RNA sequence: GGGAUGCGUAGGAUAGGUGGGAGCCUGUGAACCCCCGCCUCCGGGUGGGGGGGAGGCGCCGGUGAAAUACCACCCUUCCC
């Protein structure tokens, strides 16, 4: 069939025409967790917004009340005294435009890039078409460019997480881990939505949150009322 | 309501987008062989029947603008 063993007695634990809470969900959702590791807790959204205007995308960043339960591996590309400034607030991979040229070999080793605007003329025109379509070139938007290069990583690393709409008009996110309390996972949820909603184009017609799940790594979603 | 889509070059090859992902499937039957429906760019994709009887997939690496298992929300175009 078109699912293992495992996944096919998830979809029992589901009603497929539920609208759950997000309380519900919170506490479902760690049932649906049965994969060989601590999977991650996801959230997708449909959003009601034109994908092709880029005055209609949703893109920004949100700290989670309760972090990812992921460490998230930062490497800083930075100018001078903020080398060190980045290497202090706990950058793992530190450099300037040196290590610009490790990227265009292909080292690859790292979730996530943060690099002060003065950088970023080299930064852009060297790793752009690598690290672009990777979705890992530092931004504004993403708030990964910034001269207070030690208060962007700490923000990573407390567990500030980007989202960014897809071309379909779709968007994702991980929220936590199956292992948290369902509160902390409700509450992360939450976090996220609201955060969504704060990027709600002025222009977007109709239903914004057009419908939004919750899921593990390798479980079913749950379809959940995104203000409960 | 249900199901599949998606093929420049390179790449094992038909790589839809993004996000998750370090695991996944498998005596509730792997590889492999035969047959069939649908689709087909004629490569295959996808679903199923029969045989078979324990391995298969991903990671890694490589190619690449992008990397594949698995899972989720969607898109396009299509079927029932
Ligand atoms: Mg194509
Ligand atoms: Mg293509
Ligand atoms: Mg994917
Ligand atoms: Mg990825
Ligand atoms: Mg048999
Ligand atoms: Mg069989
Ligand atoms: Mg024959
Ligand atoms: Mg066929
Ligand atoms: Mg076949
Ligand atoms: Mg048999
Ligand atoms: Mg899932």
């Amino acid at each position: 069939p078109k699912h293992g063993k495992r996944y096919r007695a998830l979809l029992e634990k589901v009603d497929p025409n539920k609208i759950y809470t997000i309380d519900e969900a919170a506490h479902l959702v760690k049932e649906l967790a049965t994969a060989k590791f601590d999977e991650t807790v996801e959230v997708h959204a449909k959003l009601g917004i034109d994908p092709r205007r880029s005055d209609q995308n949703v893109r920004g960043t949100v700290s989670l009340p309760h972090g990812l339960g992921k460490q998230v591996r930062v490497l800083a590309i930075a100018k001078g005294e903020k080398i060190k400034e980045a290497e202090e607030a706990g950058a793992d991979y530190v450099g300037g435009e040196e290590i610009i040229q490790k990227i265009l070999d292909g080292w690859m080793d790292f979730d996530a890039v943060v690099a002060t605007p003065d950088v970023m003329g080299a930064v852009g025109s060297k790793l752009g078409r690598i690290l672009g379509p990777r979705g890992l070139l530092p931004n504004p938007k993403a708030g990964t460019v910034g001269f207070n290069i030690g208060e962007i990583i700490r923000e990573i690393k407390a567990g500030r997480i980007e989202f960014r709409n897809d071309k379909t008009g779709a968007i994702h996110a991980p929220v936590g881990k199956a292992s948290f309390p369902p509160e902390k996972l409700a509450d992360n949820i939450r976090a996220f939505i609201r955060a969504l909603e704060a990027h709600k184009p002025e222009g977007a017609k109709g239903t914004f949150l057009r419908s939004v799940y919750v899921t593990t790594v390798m479980g079913p979603s749950v379809r959940i009322n995104p203000h409960s």
